[PDB]
């Protein structure tokens, strides 16, 4: 009994481990029927965000408790160099878990941004670009680029791709310090690499072809802007 017990109170903390781990991932974003906006989109996925990142954390404050429960079932002391090995093992399943959860949310970003998927299917657009006419150059709210300034498609997809790996920090880790994080273990993760990897490639193919699509209406329209009345006064006589 005694040794069945402690047994069985170890193995049923790690199957709840890893039903909470699967619990929590769900699906990180979701879209909402037709298009909105750059800040909407971040407006509306900040409230989806700050209930999943919850989720996780509650998730994560229950599979800590479950460990404890572990020591007060096996009664091994924390010094002695078994249970340490162990407490390694449970982190690692939590890491390989939380690997998992952020790859299934980083895919399902990877079938609604890639361009190829959205074709086959019948897939709406997602976020809005606005455009303003600018003398120096062509003015849009994503700018279509990197930026590092103001508001960005890359830049909110930047913060959204972040949100993910955010999820390290609600853990707080489950052996040695306290203040200690996972995002650093998560990144040097290869299944994510190739994941997150893939993202920025389809962000690199629209731009291209959203260059040459703007390009169009550049070509004769940017130049008449550029040019000023004096000079076509000149030009004229």
């Amino acid at each position: 009994d005694q040794l069945f017990e402690t047994v069985n109170k170890m193995k049923d903390s790690l199957q709840k481990i890893h039903k909470s781990l699967a619990n929590f991932n769900v699906k990180i974003i979701e879209r909402k029927n037709r298009p909105m906006s750059p800040d909407d989109y971040d407006q509306f996925l900040k409230a989806i965000f700050s209930n999943k990142l919850t989720i996780v954390k509650d998730n994560g404050n229950q599979i800590q408790k479950l460990v404890k429960e572990v020591l007060d079932a096996v009664k091994a002391d924390k010094k002695q160099n078994s249970w340490k090995n162990y407490n390694d093992y449970v982190n690692v399943i939590v890491i390989e878990g939380i690997s998992t959860a952020i790859q299934t949310a980083l895919l399902h970003l990877n079938e609604q941004i890639n361009p190829v998927f959205i074709k086959r299917n019948d897939i709406s657009p997602l976020f809005d670009i606005r455009l303003e006419l600018g003398q120096s150059g062509i003015q849009f709210d994503p700018e279509i680029g990197e930026s590092s300034n103001q508001l960005t498609v890359r830049n909110t997809i930047r913060n959204w791709i972040n949100d993910f790996f955010n999820i390290a920090g609600t853990i707080q880790r489950l052996d040695t310090t306290m203040p200690g994080d996972f995002l650093q273990e998560i990144r040097s993760f290869f299944e994510i690499k190739q994941c997150l990897a893939m993202i920025t490639q389809n962000l690199e193919w629209i731009e291209n072809e959203c260059n040459q699509f703007r390009a169009r209406f550049d070509t004769y329209s940017y130049l008449w802007t550029e040019d000023e009345q004096i000079s076509f006064n000149r030009f004229l006589d």
